[PDB]
């Protein structure tokens, strides 16, 4: 149904990434990879 | 349904990245990859 | 249905990409990549 | 159903990453991958 | 049905990864991987 | 006088394929009947 | 007096193909039948 | 004088391959039928 | 005078593939009938 | 005057394979018929 | 459809030859540095 | 639908050759470095 | 279909010779250094 | 659908030969270095 | 479908040889440093 | 020195020949080949 | 020195010759082949 | 020094001679091969 | 030094000869193969 | 020295021969192969 999601704050930084087959995620909320 | 989101604050840095055969993500909600 | 969002406040600096098969993404909220 | 999430502080670094064939998150709440 | 989370406070570093076939998380609630 | 070599090429040939496919999702990556090195 | 080759190239041929493709969604990289070398 | 050979190269070829796909959601990665070396 | 060889490449054949393949999920890596080498 | 080889590398040839696959959940690492060396 | 090959045929190259005679009497026949193939 | 090969052909190459020959009486056949096939 | 094959040729290469001689008399049939296949 | 080979053929190469002869009387046959199949 | 084959050929390579004759009467049959297979 | 021959009577026939490296004589009285 | 050769009657016949590397002879009388 | 040499009578048939690395003779008389 | 010879009388036939590596003679006198 | 030689009657048929490495003769009177 659905999502709320509120008040959040991320910082991030991302080294060299080869084959991302996948999920690199800093936060991640009822997704689908 | 749907998606209720706010005040979400993000700093972000990506390095080289070879092959993004995925999800490189902050901050996912809901999303589908 | 639908989508209700704000106050989201994003900075971000991409280096070089390769290929992107995918999502490289601040902040995804419910989309479909 | 659905996911109500909040006051979330987040800050990483990733080094290099091969293959991701699954998931490096962060905070993962109910996701799928 | 749902999730309910909060004043999660997270840092994180990761070093070189392989191959993940698999979950590498710092928080994970009620994921499927 | 000495013989140097990088022969790091490729040949392919005599080959007989039959591909079909049915409803594809977002296709990321590939799907390769025959995939002969390179990189996708 | 010395003799220095790269012969990274590439030969294809004697080939019979047949491809059928039904539906496709975002189609993010490729639907080969046959990749003989190169980069998606 | 001395000969110096770099052969990593590749040859395929006498194959007979049917490839048949059904409903494909997303495909991260590569579904193939047959892959001889390179990277997905 | 001598000789220096590296011969890491690669060569594939005679072969009869039939792949067939249904409803597929997300692919992450690979469904590959016959894989000779290479990196997923 | 001296012989140096580096020979790995590799060959594959007469075969004969069925692959047939039924619904796929995600699909983390590989479904192989034959793997022939190589990473996934 | 059927290939059909004849490559009864010839190639000689990178050689370096020296070749010095001395009285030759009736020659019946040949006196040769280097021969590839061929009818005296 | 088939192949078909005679291949009875010949290659020669790198090489070096130092052919030296004082008196020859009658040379009913042959004085040869080197002979690659054929017929005297 | 099917694969036929006469590969009855023949290949020579890296090779270094010298070859010196004396006087020779009726030389009937020969004096070789190196004889790859062939008939005298 | 099947495969036939004749593979009667020859291969020679790194090789390094030094052939000195003295005085020859009737040469009824051969003197030969090395001799790789064939007749004489 | 089966695979048939007729490999009675040959091969021969690294070596180094040095072959010096003195005086020679009839040679009614071979000197050979070295003989593969063949027929004199 | 010489050669005294006399009241010879040849007759001959010769098939096909290759290569002749050599003598092929019906009668031969001190010749050199 | 020399030779003295008489009343000598020959008669021959001579099929295919392939390669001659020598003396096909009738009759030789002190030659050098 | 030399050769007396006579009333001989020869008749001769050759079939196919593939290669005379010899001699192939009726009557030899003194001679060198 | 010398030959004498006389009122010889030969008929021969010869099939078929590979290779003839020294001598093959109705009748040799005194030669050298 | 010499040879003194005479009426001498000599019939012969040779079949097929391989390799002559050697000496094939009706008769021979002091040759050498």
């Amino acid at each position: 149904s659905g999502y709320e999601v509120h008040h959040q704050k991320l910082v991030f930084f991302a080294e060299d990434v080869g084959s991302n087959k996948g999920a690199i995620i800093g936060l991640m909320v009822g997704g689908v990879v």
